């Protein structure tokens, strides 16, 4: 029986009903403003759309709900039906009665009863509430789409109401439209619609050419309220667009402040130009490494250590399988290794470590390649550097120079000593499998 | 999973009367309605009318009577002085402060216009304009509401903006009509150039036409059907247009302030979640792993949000009540199970000040069987099972400590079945805690040992 | 000889010349747009103003300048004259030649030569630069005054240029003004001015009634550029007004976030309602204590310890003179006392400490009064509480209850013990002068 | 004093060519000028002209020739791949990437219109509109300038806004004229309703009239002299007015962003200074004392600003060059006087890593005679005297250490005579530093002892 929310076969039905809501949002004000009585084709199409919402009146029984008081999805048919009968079953139901039936109770009913069908706009508000949570869509741009919809619906409604004020008048002259057009009745419905839409947008944007304007007090009262609504709407629009701009441009501002800080530091302390250019080159690479190294380390430093470890195991243990200088070591020691290892990125043609430097650290190349340097040999992907210096505790035997954008795992001798004070018997495998690379 | 949990986290992200008396605040709230009345009627009497007439005269005298009652009653209402923060109830001091401030303006704002018009017949409208002194009461009300936690700041500010713009529209409409009505020739006026005999038309039509012009100008729609015809009208409209420029910039500044204010914390959350999303996408992590890390990241954000609020609300606060608060917290957050019964106050403080609160997702496992006893927990709220199941775990219940204080690998796995809050303690810090006054630690061991 | 900048007698002269700049800013575009040849009174008044600026051409010799490369004011007559002759002496000089003399070189010179006098606006920009630094004036509101000036000057200039475009035309009809007015020449100069000012503001505010608008291509080109300038100006105005609003309202937002944080903390941990009301009462008092306790402690915690000490000596040593329980102690020990003392504020009817509490701290009342409590005695201004408990190290003998908004200095026993391990022989005066209050 | 110091602080607050070759960047910068030409001419040929004519045809063929040269030359220009950050110089890879991306669009954007018009005579204006593909080069230029430290971000953004709004105005003017010129009756058009025979008027007059309408509409001034007369013009203007609403909101959003961005750090300074100002005012501090504390507060703000920049620029940076930077700093910030000559590397590091930099006002005293030797300093820059005077103190000079390493009350007062920067060391931390490898500390004592 009870269908889950978040069922994909249900999500496509709700998305379909939203396009029938967009149809309703256009048709209902137009039928209110421009039409007197039901006519083909619009009558049969509206009855078709009412059939789809009448199906939904039933199919919203048998659908569960997330009770956020307990964070579980309720599947009890007695509870879901009781909740729906309380939650606006009657408004949905009345919004689906045919206009023919709803006007046998009174012939004047047509336009104003069809305006009740704007109740369906609750579904558009619900869709925006979903998209403002779903991380697959940008939040500020979904707010933009929401504000575009509100604007277009306002322009359409105002056009239909203001035409109705003219069309109901006892004289076609002395109306805003009949003041310009000799007889706007007995003129094409498209031309009357476009003329009203033109007036409406001309007013909402405050261009106000003044070819079309209020001629009588009823028109003036309507336009007074429409102009006051437009002042609030535009101030809201400019607020939201400012927020969209301010947060969208933030990356470039932060990058420039970072480079400005480094440049000022170099100019205060009078760093040598070579090393200054290396500092800026690494900061630029960090900004261009957003999708990898940046959002990697900006995530991993937050995670609880259990899942953090499981990530490191997924991501790098297959690299630890490549290094002969750990072959057959105890599994826990190699897990500890990847749990301690930092990860870093280097530009091309940079020294990671120089010859005759003290062995404070060692590295494993994840990807990219480097030269020991004059040149003696090449370092592959899945290959290790500096470790014999960390073992020996004597100065490093060669400079290692990047020749690609290169990713390296890193460890420090002070913690490697501590790691070797763990697993002390497995340290014999460390020793032997170094000695057999040393042979 | 995951999505609905982070959605929830985003959703969470002798005769003196006191001025605080409810009966007095109902009276003050009533008088603000008569201020809104005054704000409409005084410009209208200045613009459109030349002598007092029914119903407006009798209604104004009724309103003046309510304000005259207030002129009396405010001699019997105390005030608080910023030197002492006590309410002053000395009749002489209440009288002196009222006389020295606002009594005279309140008095002239209350004299009947039918009396003032015996001083001169030209006085009527311009004397009515003095009643706008009463607007101080609306400014006072908004100042209270803006700093009151019961009221939504967004809607209080919006109400302020709406009142300012409506009052500006109304005043400009009345002044611009007065410039037309007081002219020597009606046909050379902004209104008589359109309506050939406007002085014969209904007062409603003239008002609506003036409001229409005023709003058309302030919104800058400016259809141009109605516009300045003569030099007086041009000078007036020059200053009105300048004012409207400043007012529009103020309205947009306030709406921008409101939307960046209200969005800020949701933005701060989104950045962390979308960073983790981009990481998981780019490194091609399995979906089965991804939603576990997104769930934990959302619940860490929830945890430290509450921690910062506790810190910033305690470390601001004088040592006396900071003591009382931290005392109550220590003596009420702990003691959640009989294993602690008889714990000494020092051992209590050392434990409860070091335990770390955290939130844990539904349908997940907090500790695992036969693992080393690195940590133990107290369940604050939510529900879990010891696990096949052996029993349910309640709120006000514990896991893992039976392996920690006497060293054993953990006897059970434990699995959540609602969103759950726990207090963690790690064995290394627990050992340091138990090393304080060790005898009491032995009494806890006796509570466990059976 | 050389007069200093920041001499008050010079600052009043520069402020006077700024009002003559405001005169120039109105008169020069008006003479350019509306007048053909020099006429009384405006000719004699302009010659008077030129005399004041000609005095300044001389009096700007003999005035020093702050050389911000070395942060000293230069007094060398050879340097100040050399700097001035380089720095725009010639533009100031040409801006003071009389219009009569400057039009004997050519009769058409009058209007366009008088436009050169807008060079004097450099002085208004300099005044705003000063006021944007002087802490006696609000920064955002000085930016507002700057933007009002720019707006009013733009409206005036545009009105004068657009009238000149009409007045130079070969036909009065086919001009924006002669299209409405049958003959605008031979009409009052005030009416022509007001008509132009009206058109100008109607356009800059974008109301655009359209009674007055460009009739010919020269007018259209001018209005094209004016409308493009106004779009930038209004967007700048709205930016600056937003910044003014955002920073001006910040106090209320921070207060509400503080109270919301405390309210949520109480609702999470389920604090008892009495103590919850005390917590909010103290946070409210802190916000209302902005000018004293807040900006006091928000300043003192920053200051370098030497000046911080000198402040404490100025502010509270005269209170330390009142306490008999330190009479005749070594001066250094009492300075150490005031250097250690914190300062705090309490609402009326609050316990600072209760009876039978442990003696962790003691206090001295700066102002306000309190009861020992049932009641036994009253505590004055310049009076001490809790110290016998800190001496005895046994629970406090009475509750002390505020009966005003009260300010107290505070110390903690752990640091008072350390302070008594300093000055150990002067501790004998502490002991004896307690024992003689204990008698 | 004081005021000018805080004012200063506020003022401070085989055949491949590389794409980085200066000769190539001059060529690319030249082609952007021909893009601005194309952006004007293509809408104008679409709106106002029906067949190619001098001078415009010959000028367009000259511009097409420069782009055809670029279509060739871009086969000889390398690119950098984001996988390796090396420049690719393989001729086959350069060719393939260019063919696989933009060669075809660059080619059709270069065919002479006098050739395309042999395919059909109606093609002319609509084929010219395809040349607007070239605008990608302007978008690329702005993307470079926005992230380039040599260029002011404010003016680069303003230039972007000005170009977008000018191009929108121009395009709308040309399209709206085309709607009029292509109508069956000129008198029923937005322009022919005003100018009875506009097709006889000069091309300049028609262009200026169309630009005037376009700007009047986009700025929303809307005089209404020129407006839509027929249904086609109304539909066009409906969509133009909607677009202008979005564009205006974007312009105001960018200007707000720019002014809050540029003001932020001055705001952050002002708050600290005005807090201290309000404190000194309310507590009635003497002016003689006040300006001393305001001076020190301004120079502390200056000091810690530079400290945060050093931290955030070092702790971001890989350990190799972080080492090189900190190494150079340690070996160059110290050794400022002969008292340190022969200092050991460990004692050097322990000292220089712990010394604290600070700024000190003019005409003030850093240490006083016969006071206890609590601290000593190295002068980094500025000037002072030992004090009556006994001698000047240089940059690269020291004060007070002669009382610290051998314990004595300080021999002199010392007084600044310019704004001065010093490195402090406190005797307690100095003792801890000297307790590392004490023999080297004795060699420093031998350097002082004579
Ligand atoms: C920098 C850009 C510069 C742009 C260019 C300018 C060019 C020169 C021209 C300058 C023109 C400037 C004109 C003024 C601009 C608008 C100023 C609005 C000020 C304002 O609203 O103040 C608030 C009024 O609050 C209140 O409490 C008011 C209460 C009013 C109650 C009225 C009740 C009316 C009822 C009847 C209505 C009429 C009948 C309708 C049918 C005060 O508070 P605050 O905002 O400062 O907040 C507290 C701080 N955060
Ligand atoms: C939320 C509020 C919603 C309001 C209500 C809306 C109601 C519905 C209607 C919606 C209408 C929306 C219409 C679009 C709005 C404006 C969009 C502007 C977008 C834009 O400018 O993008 C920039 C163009 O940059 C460029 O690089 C462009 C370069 C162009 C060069 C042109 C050269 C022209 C030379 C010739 C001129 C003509 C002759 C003049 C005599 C891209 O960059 P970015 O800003 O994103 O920056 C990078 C991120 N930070
Ligand atoms: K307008
Ligand atoms: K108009
Ligand atoms: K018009
Ligand atoms: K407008
Ligand atoms: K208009």
């Amino acid at each position: 029986f009870v269908v889950s929310p978040y069922d994909h076969k249900y999500r496509i039905w709700e998305a379909f009903l939203v396009v029938l809501v967009v149809y309703t949002a256009w048709v209902s004000p137009f039928e209110f403003g421009f039409l007197r009585k039901p006519r083909p084709p619009l009558s049969i199409t509206d009855n078709i759309v009412n059939a789809f919402f009448a199906i939904d009146i039933i199919m919203t029984f048998f659908v569960g709900y997330l009770d956020k008081s307990t964070y579980l999805i309720v599947d009890d048919r007695k509870q879901i039906a009781f909740k729906y009968l309380r939650s606006w079953f009657l408004l949905d139901l009345v919004s689906t009665i045919p206009s023919e039936a709803a006007m046998r109770i009174s012939s004047q009913s047509y336009g104003l009863f069809n305006m009740l069908r704007l109740w369906r706009l609750r579904r558009v508000g619900a869709l925006f509430a979903r998209l403002e949570k779903d991380r697959n869509f940008n939040y500020f741009w979904v707010r933009c789409a929401k504000l575009v919809c509100v604007t277009l619906f306002a322009v359409h409604c105002a056009a239909c109401f203001y035409y109705l004020i003219a069309a109901r008048n006892s004289n076609p002259a002395k109306t805003w439209i009949g003041a310009n057009v000799a007889n706007f009745l007995e003129e094409s419905l498209w031309m009357r619609y476009v003329t009203s839409m033109y007036w409406s947008i001309t007013t909402l944007t405050t261009v106000g050419y003044g070819d079309l304007h209020p001629v009588n007090t009823k028109e003036m009262i309507f336009d007074i309220f429409y102009m006051l609504f437009n002042l609030g709407l535009t101030a809201y629009l400019i607020g939201n667009m400012t927020n969209l701009v301010v947060h969208g441009t933030s990356r470039t501002r932060n990058f420039r402040d970072t480079i400005q800080a480094a440049s000022n530091f170099a100019h205060r302390n009078h760093l040598p130009p070579r090393l200054q250019d290396q500092m800026l080159a690494h900061l630029c690479l960090k900004y261009r490494t957003d999708s990898e190294g940046l959002q990697q380390q900006e995530t991993l430093d937050a995670l609880p250590k259990a899942i953090r470890s499981s990530i490191s195991h997924f991501l790098f243990y297959s690299l630890m399988d490549k290094v002969y200088l750990f072959r057959g070591v105890s599994n826990d020691l190699l897990f500890q290794l990847v749990s301690e290892m930092k990860a870093e990125y280097f530009p091309p043609k940079e020294d990671v470590i120089l010859q005759n430097e003290a062995p404070t650290d060692f590295y494993i190349l994840v990807n990219g390649t480097a030269d020991l340097v004059s040149i003696v040999r090449e370092v592959k992907a899945g290959d290790i550097i500096g470790e014999i210096g960390v073992l020996c505790y004597r100065p490093q035997l060669f400079t290692v120079r990047t020749k690609r954008l290169c990713q390296l795992l890193r460890m420090n001798r002070t913690t490697f000593l501590n790691i070797i004070q763990a697993n002390v018997g497995d340290g014999t495998i460390i020793m032997n499998n170094l000695l057999q690379h040393l042979k």
